């Protein structure tokens, strides 16, 4: 008989069921960075690729498989029908339309939606035990969209949110204060991009308070104008879109770190966006970041973070903008 | 004073020496892909990215930057002047020209020569005792040409070569047997592309010659057509352009494995493209892919491969014909 | 002290004040002819230049400045922020967003109202006494778009129209008679494009009626077709298109034909795109071309052209049709 | 009979022979800027422009007429064939090739030359008497290519050369006085391009020498950095290239002052290339920029500039590889 029968006997006929599997829908820059740096940190059995362009889709699932000797990855998949997806512990969207100049924020959010009105109910079917992982943005919108159309507990729909903020803002803390950005503590709450909040009063390196030293700290008679850390936290994104197209890096990799957390159960806190209706002062049914305990459930738990006044407010003021846009989308 | 001198105090008016350094010089596709491997596998304490497109660069780099906190490489450095590569033990060159409407082989080719006569002695001048890795195609030939322009002694100027080509020769393999790629032994040796040479000999799983279990291997009365494998492998790299653009996951786990080797000092055995006049019946300064033992002062020993009639006359025509570019070329 | 302070001696700390200020919005090819036809024919003594793209505006305004010494406009500036725009006499608008793949009239149309959403109110802020110049299409709606969101009373909102569509009937003419457009005296009216009345009453060479010569002129038993030099100014601007791309340097000069007689206050009559609502039959808030007395106020005066029914119903219809796209548009 | 016929009596059947007509070749962007500030500046009768792409070139042209109105420029005419071109007075050539990264000098120029040996001989068969005014780069070693092709005597045969160099230096110096370049005096020489030559001796503002005001002007101990100043007039166009894509206006109207001259024989004084043998201590056909009177027969004379040891130095290493590139060029 053939080659391979000649040299291996066979003891089972085996039913392939994924144990960790992972799928990306999205092939895009940041669908792509996620799944690279997924493959990269070890984290999934089975990885799923999915989207609309068959071309684009076959050939990074390729790209991918021809690099298997270097990686640690048994199964890379990719297909336009869900049924590659089945039994996912975790599907992340990094599909996304592409705001154009004209186009309102809200026109593109409805566009968006009806993408999502396609994909999230085929993710459910196939894999109605996953956790979702948001990431197009606008962001907290879409995971609260996600959230509506799957019918699943808050705990297992996340968003991105404000992860890579905060990540952004401890790399700029630590190249103004020459210390890696791992030693660097600092938080970014609220709604992802330009209404983030930069919580100061918890800024801090080795359980120092930057706050009690500088008492200014984040003010407008700062001298040391930190209030600017956060504007460039907010303009970087800008700036690295204007030079090179967009972003992927940055997002892929704070993609993989939560995906880390749930896939291995860690119960590491993070920044990410949440169902927050009931704390903060807020009382719609809106999508906040706030520091999360994330895990094999999805979110399990949530950090209470003593907050201003001021802070209070903005938060309550995205709220109900956020809410104002919700109220006006068709299911 | 200043809050960070409030907060920390100075022992060390620091000499900056990078201790084991990275340059990749060329920030498309490939070269990102590289740098993402790179970064991902811990392989640098400093990444110096460069290219002529200012913006790209920079953004490039930013967006790296932004992922700092899940990295443990801290300082990514990018610059169009190369003094920001100085004293890498590792140089990537992934730069290169785009073929275009009715060009030759050869105007192409000499265009990228133009590039290395700008690129490498930059590079030589800044890291004078670094390994160079050269990546962009046509890579035998652009091998020969880093190490004329360079004068560097045979074992520091690599060419990526075979190493992919027998990446995606053991994918096939493995898929082909229901076997992992690290478990499926197989070799493509010779010029990078088209003219490659399957080494069936010493195809195994085990130590098991699949050659003399299936003697007619590879041949054209093989009923189970095993050529096969090796013309997808060279017609992987085409589909995959065709459905996607271009290359890059692959090629970048391929080149930091390579690196891998060379910044740990493994002496693992990889088929790359070595200046191979001596061997193999070769009597041209041609470079060519044959399993070289990599380690901290790049290539210090290759093995003596057998082969049959036919395999070494593939050899000796595709080194006729690589002279034969390499003698209409201008230094 | 300095080299300047030993060659110059100062009477002025001054007071940098622009006389006769032009700002062009949009620098694109249109945008750039505008520029260069206004440098050349010495109407300003300041020219600003805004886009949201700073490299290539960034780049104009310098390609720009390098021809000074061929010049008598003595101060060139650009920029992002509308400060640059502050004082205008006159502002233009040539931005727009480019059709695409499945876009209907009307998306664009959005797209490009929103534009206006953000550009007239900055610009507005910053010369409150400015004439408005709007030149991007559809071009009588987006006359009427910047009218609604300036609140500037209608001879201070001028559409670029069918001034241009009557300098190419001028020069079509000319061919046909072996007459200068100067002396080839003929009139384009109401919607620019397409639906454009060509008004053949009043075509004439020094005051000779072409109609009343030939009474069949311009009908469908006109041996000599005259009809077709109408047609062909509707199409020119389309083989133009599929030509070269698009059109720049007509358009261009149009305008500052334009600009002319708004900066010296010329009080020349030119077919321009006016609030015509309770002219012509006309009764909704729609922009058509009529011929204007344009000077330093904008337009002054309106003049009022007998016409057949026909024409009279040519106009109704366009003007209801415009009034259909603008109802379905959101301020 | 017709309505032409009716309305006009003719008493000349027309000799159609140009009197002041003006070719431009090449209808990129600098050959169209060429042609915009010629028609604006009513240098000419006859406009006709060629190319090799005929649908650029006819649209180019249509955009052009559909201007008429707007010009007293009376026959624009385009064509692939060049008895488009007969009879002009002045023919400038812009067509080139584009410098590719990895395309070296003289690949480059060798490319360029075997266009002008298609060019120049059909400029010459159809305007025998005309002045040839070259643009292309580079531009001193494209001059003496046309001079050879053509066999017109070193009058008739000019370089763009430093004219635009000189207008930057001028723009320069103003912006650093607060002066109108007009006023501002000072000249650049030789090579056009990076290797030019500030002739800081007669850098003046009313005839008084800032050289003997301030002695280290333009050398290293200066405190001020004049230097700088020709180092921008050379990067500038490498800025604008970076930032736009090309440089096409200032040069335009560098080109249409020279024309200027030349049409109207003023014997003003340009820094334009001309065949420089015999002087500065040249010893080869190169040409290089020097100050020239021009006029209706082109350069009938020059002007002896005083210079330094190491001026003329640098003019000689100019014209040293300026020769040795020009003799491996084939006729
Ligand atoms: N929250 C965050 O921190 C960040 C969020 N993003 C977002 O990621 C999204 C995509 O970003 P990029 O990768 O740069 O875009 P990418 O544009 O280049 O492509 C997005 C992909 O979505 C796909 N797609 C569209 N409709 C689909 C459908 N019905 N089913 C399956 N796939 C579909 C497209 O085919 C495309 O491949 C955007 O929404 C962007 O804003 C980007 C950066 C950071
Ligand atoms: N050995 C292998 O198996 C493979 C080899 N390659 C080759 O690697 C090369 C890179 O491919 P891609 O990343 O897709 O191309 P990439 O084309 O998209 O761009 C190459 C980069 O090189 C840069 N560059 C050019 N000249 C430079 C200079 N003088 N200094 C600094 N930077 C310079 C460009 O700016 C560009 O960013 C190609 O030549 C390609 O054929 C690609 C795939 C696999
Ligand atoms: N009335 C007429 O006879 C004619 C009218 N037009 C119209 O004029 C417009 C310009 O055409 P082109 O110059 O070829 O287009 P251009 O497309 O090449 O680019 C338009 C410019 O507008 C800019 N822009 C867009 N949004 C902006 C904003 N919010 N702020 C500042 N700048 C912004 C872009 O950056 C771009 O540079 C088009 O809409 C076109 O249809 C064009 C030809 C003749
Ligand atoms: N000396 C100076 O001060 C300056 C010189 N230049 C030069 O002007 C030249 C063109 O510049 P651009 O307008 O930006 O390029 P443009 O590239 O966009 O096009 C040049 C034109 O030459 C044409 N052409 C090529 N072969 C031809 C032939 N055999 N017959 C007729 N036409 C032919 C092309 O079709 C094209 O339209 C280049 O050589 C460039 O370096 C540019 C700026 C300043």
């Amino acid at each position: 008989a053939t080659l391979k029968d000649q040299l291996i006997y066979n003891l089972l006929k085996e039913e392939q069921t994924p144990q960790n599997k992972i799928t990306v829908v999205g092939v895009g820059a940041v669908g792509m960075a996620c799944a690279i740096s997924i493959l990269m940190k070890d984290l999934a059995d089975e990885l799923a690729l999915v989207d609309v362009i068959e071309d684009k889709l076959k050939g990074e699932m390729m790209d991918l498989q021809h690099g298997s000797l270097f990686l640690r990855t048994p199964k890379i998949v990719s297909g336009k029908d869900y049924n590659v997806t089945a039994n996912s512990k975790l599907v992340i969207i990094t599909a996304g339309a592409r705001q154009q100049e004209g186009e309102s924020r809200l026109n593109l959010v409805q566009r968006n939606v009806n993408i999502f009105k396609f994909i999230i109910p085929n993710v459910v079917k196939y894999s109605p035990n996953c956790k979702l992982l948001i990431v197009s943005n606008p962001v907290d919108i879409l995971t609260y969209v996600a959230w509506k159309i799957s019918g699943f507990p808050k705990n297992r729909v996340i968003g991105s949110g404000c992860n890579l903020d905060s990540a952004r803002f401890r790399y700029l803390m630590g190249e103004r204060l020459g210390v890696h950005p791992l030693s660097c503590h600092g938080w970014v709450l609220g709604e992802h991009g330009d209404s983030s909040v930069p919580v100061w009063s918890g800024m801090n390196v080795a359980g120092v308070s930057l706050k009690t030293l500088h008492p200014d700290l984040g003010t407008d008679k700062d001298k040391e104008q930190w209030k600017e850390v956060h504007k460039q936290v907010v303009e970087s994104a800008y700036e690295v879109i204007k030079l090179k197209g967009y972003t992927s890096w940055a997002i892929g990799l704070s993609v993989a770190d939560l995906a880390e957390s749930i896939m291995k159960n860690l119960r590491r806190v993070h920044p990410v966006s949440t169902m927050i209706k009931g704390l903060y002062g807020i009382k719609d049914d809106v999508f906040l970041s706030v520091p999360c305990i994330l895990g094999q459930n999805g979110i399990s738990d949530l950090v209470k973070v003593t907050l201003t006044s001021e802070e209070e407010a903005r938060l309550k003021k995205s709220a109900d903008t956020l809410w104002g846009i919700q109220k006006e989308l068709q299911f």
